DNA sequence: CATTAGA
DNA sequence: TCTAATG
């Protein structure tokens, strides 16, 4: 957590760097594992060796270590941080629907500024498109007291439509969180569960309605279960506008919404961690379900829950609420 | 890891 | 189809 501090860092740098930049998933596959068995690990790295000793931990990453045992640098780590190619890369990337690979093509046609993207506007599909529009907007925090107003306008549409409604915005915002990076509202309907094929309006009912009244303003994909887009408040009274955020709904099986739910509002631990409860309170939990566990190693015939309470309740705890849900 | 664009 | 990007 810190005594393995630089080296674990350099260790990710680099491996980002092979990723991205390059095409080396092996490599970049490398440096991760090797990241993470010094991390666990429990004594002051002194040297290569000395790290080496370690599964994962071969000659070339060892090598890397000493240098940076030596100097508080590395050179590959140096060069890298100096070459536009690769920082522009890094940059890119920055932008919804830009990826490495269109971020090394990008580059190759060269554009590499966003001023580049601009330019050829037409070199980019509408998802980075509208990516690029709202950029500065993207990158913006959420702010709880914006995050319920607008927590307010989306309940208001869904049941607006139909009472029959149950959406709810997971995350952080559910976790209490100051601020938000974008809205999850998780949705689903009585009439749809894990049988009753489909009814693929009941999304689309939603997003259209939002649409209706001006809160979506637009779309970077609606599947027929899943549909991200982009939102704003109706900026008030003149003078000051609001940003463009990020919005992502999802309909759901209401025999998995708890599920699906206690899941998402995480936090990425307290999952992990409550994940790691029913494990030895007979159980199982997936971003849908709970399942009795059997003997014979694994098992099925997953159990039915009405609230976030069945499931702690299942494996036996104590009901957390999502304000506890940190860890 | 599953869902949507695309091309 | 496959592959990319988002989550
Ligand atoms: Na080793
Ligand atoms: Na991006």
């Amino acid at each position: 957590e810190t005594l393995n501090g630089g080296i674990t860092d350099m260790l990710t740098e680099l491996a980002n760097f092979e990723k991205n930049v390059s095409q080396a998933i092996h490599k970049y596959n490398a440096y991760r594992k090797a990241a993470s068995v010094i991390a666990k690990y429990p004594h002051k790295i002194k040297s290569g060796a000395e790290a080496k000793k370690l599964p994962g931990v071969g000659t070339k990453i060892a090598e890397k270590i000493d240098e940076f045992l030596a100097t508080g640098k590395l050179r590959k780590l140096e060069k890298i941080r100096q070459d536009d190619t690769s920082s522009s890369i890094n940059f890119l990337t920055r932008v919804s629907g830009i990826g490495p690979s269109a971020a090394r093509k990008f580059v190759d046609e060269g554009i590499k500024t966003l001023e580049d993207l601009r330019k050829n506007e037409d070199k980019l599909n509408h998802h980075q498109r509208i990516g690029l529009k709202y950029f500065g907007d993207f990158e913006k925090r959420i702010p709880r007291e914006e995050m319920l107003q607008m927590q307010d306008i989306v309940l208001n549409e869904v049941k607006k439509v139909d009472s029959e409604y149950i959406a709810t915005v997971c995350g952080s915002f559910r976790r209490g969180a100051e601020s938000s990076g974008d809205m999850d509202v998780l949705l689903t309907h009585p009439s749809f569960t894990s049988e009753s094929t489909k009814q693929p309006k009941l999304l689309h009912q939603v997003v259209e309605q939002l649409q209706k009244v001006h809160f979506i303003t637009d779309t970077l994909s609606k599947g027929e279960t899943k549909f991200m887009g982009v939102c704003q408040l109706p900026s008030k009274n003149d003078e000051k506008e609001y940003p463009h955020r990020r919005i992502d709904i999802r309909l759901i099986p209401k025999d998995q919404y708890y599920c699906g739910v206690l899941y998402f509002t995480g936090s990425d631990i307290f999952n992990k961690n409550m994940r790691a409860h029913a494990l030895e309170k007979g159980f199982t939990i997936n971003e849908y379900t709970i399942r009795p566990l059997g003997v014979t190693g694994v098992a099925g015939e997953p159990l039915p829950v009405d609230s976030e309470k069945d499931i702690f309740d299942y494996i036996q705890w104590k009901y957390r609420e999502p304000k506890d849900r940190s860890e």
